[PDB]
């Protein structure tokens, strides 16, 4: 209840307000990214988080209100930029201003040291944990603005000082060529000081991506609030007075009349009189968004190709996640990563804002098939091009290349010009080779859809196999347990663990205005908790539930589980329509396995049974959309997405078998239909197998199974007859109530007790209710 409130926790900014959520459960509405962007950190008292400037006991976490709204509503006296040690992604150096420019009179006097001591009257209260004496002992002087300090005789500015950061390691790390440093400290201790988290970085205040950013006030919900990025957004199509004024909280994505604020908008036609705050952001944009954002040689060639890469990464083509229909630029939810280390099995979970700082050499990212590799690579490329995340400023060039058979060993220049630039980039082989060589650790390749060394081109092969004479940094997307070739070559392997539920609920929240469907999904989901995992193993379930809104709400209020599963399966069928032949096999071949276990009462499904089922024979991609490597001690197990998914896949296999006219691919279906042989078997199996063999409009399969249900005959006795006939009539009326019933149910099952025991659909009653009922 009561914990040490104290005061401003000066040791707590973002990128440290996010790392505190590794001890946070993955099932709740608000996200660590959004909560941390609100200046909150996870103490761990029971479940709650508190702010770093205005300590708040915020435990309850609702859905209709974002953390910014709660923080403003409860204690509104800490967000007037009165002073907060807010660090953004914050590459720790971006302050490069005045390398030799106008200081406040050169308070170091260009010689003196006690002058550096005395220049710190207005040293703010953000730091202070850092002693001004130790800062001044290394030739540092306070330039005057926002706790950034400049060192003379080399003119280097460092900011975002935190607790315990000794300004002697850092002065060595960021400027080895600082004359004062070589004058005082020997060339031996500096190598020891090099040991830090950034790989090979140097003085990189000059770089073609830079864009100075403000104090990153917490009213910045997420990216796209820098008022300079949003301006160059709409230099493409909204160019043929209105434009510059539209940047009162807007940016362009789409077809010249769909311009989006941080929530949504554009539902009005432009070029009329039309003041941009029209209808005050059209009806406040429901919930009065952010108080109107709070009241408003060949170096030339490589720079030119840098500009083209930035332009083609900011084009509307790349930033499109949740690629179903809509108008999307607002998603920033990240994927959790835990990086296994080369030698021993240590997990060591990372965070997205900190993983960028460790990019050193050839890197691989794991991940289940359809789990967010292409998205993550596109996000990092975009964030480089959308230059406001500072950590990515160290790369002068980034390249996204999908090695999906477009590369039969032809050449790197040809593959980079025809995939990224487009009709404009004539970057020659020699130009690209020289750019790679001189820009050693400032070129980041993002390779996707990996196959193997044999398929890479010559230059890419050299860059991936040596990484000694080139120093280029690469990130390759691969499949889990399918990266067995570059084990010896890579450092800092990475893996996409899972997709937590807060990301799913955040994406659901953003896409919807009628936010009663999402809450219904929340309640109707934590009551099962058996399919808690698996279903959210991939972001494709979010896309499936979103595209289920092509007809109505995703909470149709009628046995939600079967609709959810069918929506998922239909979305799988839709996405891979280009290569649907193996998927149709993967759903069938794997699906039959579930049927084999539907009645044998086993869900572990060890490896040797998979061969009998007839799936994974080629270790193919899609077979991981429906199973996971649950255990890896020995003889890895293969568990599906919960017993309910057992049921649904077994049902779809049974329907396909009893629907196919292949005679002896159907006798097996009848055999699997045979084991149900008693009313208790018509209950215990059909408690969970009821709406799954019936849901599908199995025209051919309906008569055989309804006949089998009828032929079982050869209070509790009467009761089971009543339930059995209820099942049979419901099943037969689900799809077609003409062919099978008029010749089948007229035989045996007709019973009722008082008035409404046979209140089903009304047709011609029997002669006299089976002559005995
Ligand atoms: N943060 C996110 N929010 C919502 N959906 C996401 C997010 N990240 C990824 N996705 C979803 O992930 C899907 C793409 O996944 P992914 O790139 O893993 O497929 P893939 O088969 O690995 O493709 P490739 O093999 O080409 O990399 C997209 O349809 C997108 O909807």
């Amino acid at each position: 209840m009561k914990m040490k409130k104290g005061f401003n926790s000066q040791m707590r900014s973002e990128a440290k307000r996010l790392k505190t959520f590794e001890t946070y459960d993955t099932f709740r509405s608000w996200t660590p990214q959004e909560m941390a962007a609100a200046g909150f950190y996870h103490t761990g008292v029971r479940l709650g988080v508190q702010c770093f400037c205005c300590s708040l006991i915020l435990f309850g976490n609702s859905l209709r209100k974002l953390p910014i709204e709660r923080h403003k509503k409860l204690r509104p006296e800490c967000e007037f930029l009165q002073g907060k040690d807010v660090g953004n992604i914050g590459k720790y150096d971006i302050r490069v201003k005045r390398p030799e420019k106008m200081l406040r009179g050169g308070k170091a006097r260009y010689h003196e040291e006690e002058a550096r001591l005395e220049s710190f009257e207005d040293w703010p209260f953000y730091a202070h944990g850092t002693s001004p004496r130790v800062l001044s002992a290394a030739g540092f002087v306070f330039t005057g603005k926002r706790d950034t300090v400049q060192c003379f005789s080399c003119g280097g500015s460092l900011g975002n000082w935190e607790e315990g950061d000794d300004p002697w390691k850092e002065h060595a790390k960021w400027f080895p060529k600082c004359e004062f440093l070589q004058s005082k400290k020997s060339s031996e201790e500096i190598a020891q000081y090099i040991q830090s988290y950034e790989g090979f970085v140097h003085v990189t205040g000059e770089h073609f991506v830079k864009s100075w950013v403000r104090r990153e006030l917490p009213m910045v919900s997420a990216y796209c609030n820098d008022s300079v990025f949003a301006n160059e957004e709409l230099r493409m199509d909204m160019f043929k007075g209105v434009e510059a004024l539209v940047r009162a909280g807007f940016f362009y994505t789409g077809k010249k009349d769909i311009v989006r604020c941080f929530s949504c908008g554009g539902c009005l036609e432009k070029w009329a009189e039309g003041d941009d705050p029209m209808e005050d952001h059209i009806k406040f944009f429901p919930e009065c968004v952010f108080l109107q954002t709070l009241k408003s040689a060949r170096s030339l060639s490589e720079q030119l190709r840098d500009n083209y890469t930035k332009a083609t990464f900011r084009h509307m083509n790349l930033p499109e996640v949740c690629s179903s229909l809509g108008t999307d630029h607002l998603l920033s939810c990240d994927v959790s990563i835990i990086s296994k280390h080369i030698s021993q099995p240590v997990q060591e979970a990372l965070t997205i804002p900190e993983v960028f700082s460790n990019l050193n050499s050839v890197m691989c990212v794991e991940g289940e098939t359809g789990s967010g590799k292409t998205t993550f690579l596109k996000r990092i490329a975009f964030l480089w091009a959308s230059g406001c995340c500072p950590l990515l400023y160290r790369f002068q060039l980034v390249f996204y290349l999908s090695l999906s058979s477009i590369t039969p060993d032809q050449g790197l220049a040809n593959i980079i010009c025809a995939q990224l630039l487009g009709a404009g980039g004539c970057i020659s082989e020699v130009c690209l080779s020289s750019s790679i060589q001189q820009l050693q650790h400032q070129v980041l390749f993002l390779l996707d859809d990996y196959s193997g060394l044999a398929s890479l081109p010559q230059a890419l092969h050299t860059l991936i196999t040596k990484n000694y004479l080139s120093r280029t940094c690469l990130l390759i997307a691969v499949h889990t347990n399918r990266v067995r070739d570059i084990r010896l070559y890579l450092g800092t392997s990475l893996e996409i663990q899972e997709f937590p539920f807060y990301n799913t609920v955040s994406v659901l929240r953003k896409f919807f205005s009628h936010d009663i469907i999402c809450v219904e999904k929340l309640i109707i989901y934590f009551i099962d908790n058996k399919d808690l995992q698996g279903v959210y193993k991939t972001p494709l379930f979010v896309a499936a539930v979103c595209t289920d809104w092509i007809q109505n709400a995703s909470a149709q209020d009628k046995f939600q589980d079967v609709t959810l599963f069918q929506s998922y399966m239909q979305y799988l069928s839709l996405k891979y329509k280009a290569t649907a032949e193996p998927l149709q096999a993967t759903v069938s071949s794997c699906g039959q396995l579930a049927l084999t276990g539907l009645f044998s009462s086993c869900f572990e499904f060890n490896s040797d049974d998979l061969a009998e089922a007839g799936v994974d024979e080629d270790e193919k991609l899609t077979t991981l959309l429906m199973s996971k490597f649950t255990a890896q001690r020995l003889r890895p197990v293969y568990r599906f997405l919960g017993p309910l998914f057992q049921e649904f896949l077994a049902a779809v296999r049974l329907t396909e078998l009893l629907s196919s006219d292949r005679q002896e691919d159907q006798d097996l279906g009848l055999y699997y239909l045979r084991q149900i042989d008693s009313p208790l078997k018509a209950i215990n199996s059909f408690n969970i197998f009821l709406y799954y063999v019936s849901s599908h409009s199995s025209s051919k399969a309906a008569p055989t199974v309804v006949s089998h249900l009828l032929q079982l005959v050869d209070s509790s006795f009467v009761s089971e007859h009543l339930l059995r006939l209820a099942l049979i009539f419901a099943y037969e009326s689900n799809t077609v109530a003409e062919c099978s019933p008029f010749i089948l149910q007229f035989l045996r099952g007709k019973t009722l007790a008082l008035r409404v025991l046979n209140l089903q659909y009304f047709r011609d009653h029997p002669e006299s209710l089976l002559l005995l009922r």
